[PDB]
């Protein structure tokens, strides 16, 4: 869910998920995908398209469990939803992670009305 | 949609939607309910419950017609679910504008684990 998701991403970032990555660029937050900002919104533009394999399960509501070992996020459970939602989540913190170098304010409260339309995942 | 509803609410609050919106208190933003934190979360908590009466239109992705008369929000199209939708949206909108008074920024990115539970609507 949104919660483990917002975990993770404090986990690997440091940063307060929904300041940080709530309504970034075209991709982090909410609706869908847009043409990404930069390399921070492309993470994000990724995750929506991992969501897309998700069958049964809700990627917003649907807890699962995760741990955080040898400061790694640690996908637990086996449901093969919740398994893949856990790991399209712990992707994309990884990623904003590695994106920080780039992270912009400018685009935390992007105007994703004008967002160019998304290519296909 | 969450486009004609952020602009609703820039419409009457004149605050971008996402920054002082998006993830306030316990039910302005994603996922559901919390018991409100104060005036303007109460908003959301009503808004979300007003969002419980739609069938067959989506809140999030759904849009539809409205436009600004006299500085008023005014829903249009006839479609049923669309216009309680609009309904919904515009009315958040107003609430929140009217509880600016007491609009807390310490609540912007409230830690939603965190919210109790809310009440059935
Ligand atoms: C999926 C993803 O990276 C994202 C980021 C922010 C919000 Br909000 C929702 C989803
Ligand atoms: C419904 C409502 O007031 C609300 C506010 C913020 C976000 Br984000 C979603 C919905």
């Amino acid at each position: 869910s949104l919660f483990e998701l917002g975990k993770m991403i404090l986990q690997e970032t440091g940063k307060n998920p929904a300041k940080s990555y709530g309504a970034y660029g075209c991709n982090c937050g909410v609706l869908g995908r847009g043409k990404p900002k930069d390399a921070t919104d492309r993470c994000c533009y990724v995750h929506k398209c991992c969501y897309k394999k998700l069958t049964g399960c809700d990627p917003k509501k649907d807890r699962y469990s995760y741990s955080w070992k040898d400061k790694t996020i640690v996908c637990g459970e086996n449901n093969p939803c919740l398994k893949e939602l856990c790991e399209c989540d712990k992707a994309v913190a990884i990623c904003l992670r590695e994106n920080l170098g780039t992270y912009n304010k400018k685009y935390r409260y992007h105007l994703k009305p004008f967002c160019k339309k998304a290519d296909p995942c």
